[PDB]
């Protein structure tokens, strides 16, 4: 069978809570009032939900309504209890109120967002930097609360430009981390899943947030979304590959004694690891430093334990400008 794993940081943080903070099949949900919001719009689809802005009417405030599509209990009861836990944690989304009627519904803070495929194109070197950092806060603060968010990608980071203000959203897919716990591996965006998913490996921690993070960086940087752009869920391992290169594959794959699917053997073949220089162009190479590629070389590891933590991307030589003009 398959080596195990704990996570370096934080590892023992929910042994450590008193049972009620983790176990969230027990949680009695509070439900608000439902008369007190009025729908405005939609603002559109998820897996299993439409959002729409609506009106506080109690106190003029706008929010967003999250109406959950059939979902199974404990479900629901796993995203409120992690969405209660980390309630003013920085940049993470509030969640104000859940309300019922038989749907429930929960209600967010808005956050005035700029286009997702606008707002990158305007982005400096310099806001890449700052809002990278507002994001390592969100994961560095829901990590040492012991959990994962498992589904980091640009749809789900809230951005008012004008404001400078960054929210971390969608705690759907979110869960407490358990040393020794198999998780489920069919979670996250295809081109931002982790190697620990594509190839099977169940006892993953906080660093797939850091491998979804690098994504997220050199799709960035590079001016490349998606960066590495799989067909399906095996492709997306060739991409990988063909980058990272084969050789540090098959070296965490003996490490853990990972049963790789006899499927990949054929398609996975012998590639390089490739330099980052190959993704630098014209068009990007005002975004691209080598402080900028030494850090997203560090958080683009097959090897989870091998990732920098958020707490250690914090520390990197990326962000000074950052933390001084903090
Ligand atoms: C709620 C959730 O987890 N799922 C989700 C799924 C699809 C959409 C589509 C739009 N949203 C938004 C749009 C905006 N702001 C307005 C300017 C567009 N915000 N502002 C704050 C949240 C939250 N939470 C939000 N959600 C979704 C959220």
């Amino acid at each position: 069978g398959p080596v195990p794993s704990r996570a370096r940081v934080y590892t023992d943080v929910n042994t450590h809570r008193p049972r009620e903070y983790w176990d969230y099949e027990s949680h009695v949900v509070e439900w608000g009032n439902q008369d007190d919001y009025q729908l405005v719009r939609k603002l559109g689809r998820g897996k299993y939900s439409e959002v729409f802005e609506a009106i506080n009417i109690t106190n003029n405030e706008k929010v967003v309504v999250k109406i959950l599509k059939p979902v199974k209990k404990k479900k629901i009861k796993r995203e409120i209890k992690i969405l209660e836990n980390l309630r003013g944690g920085p940049n993470i989304i509030t969640l104000a109120d859940i309300v019922k009627d038989r749907t429930p519904a929960l209600v967010f803070e808005h956050v005035n967002n700029t286009d997702f495929k606008q707002l990158y194109q305007t982005l400096t070197d310099y806001d890449i930097r700052f809002y990278m950092y507002e994001i390592l806060k969100a994961l560095d603060y829901c990590h040492s609360m012991g959990i994962m968010h498992r589904d980091v990608k640009p749809h789900n980071v809230m951005i008012d430009h004008e404001h400078r203000k960054l929210r971390l959203i969608d705690w759907g897919l979110a869960e407490f981390y358990h040393p020794g716990q198999e998780y489920n591996v069919r979670v996250a965006s295809r081109y931002f899943k982790g190697p620990e998913l594509l190839v099977d490996y169940q006892m993953y921690d906080y660093s797939l947030d850091m491998w979804s993070l690098g994504c997220m960086l050199a799709s960035m940087i590079f001016r490349k979304e998606p960066f590495f752009h799989g067909h399906d869920n095996y492709d997306q391992l060739v991409r990988i590959a063909k980058v990272l290169g084969t050789e540090d594959l098959y070296d965490y794959i003996d490490k853990y004694n990972i049963e790789l699917d006899p499927r990949f053997n054929d398609i996975l073949g012998r590639h390089s690891r490739k330099r980052w220089e190959r993704f630098v162009h014209s068009e990007n190479q005002h975004l691209v430093s080598p402080e900028a590629l030494d850090f997203l070389d560090k958080l683009l590891r097959y090897d989870h334990q091998s990732r920098l933590t958020a707490r250690e991307a914090m520390e990197h030589p990326y962000f000074y400008t950052v933390v001084k003009d903090q």
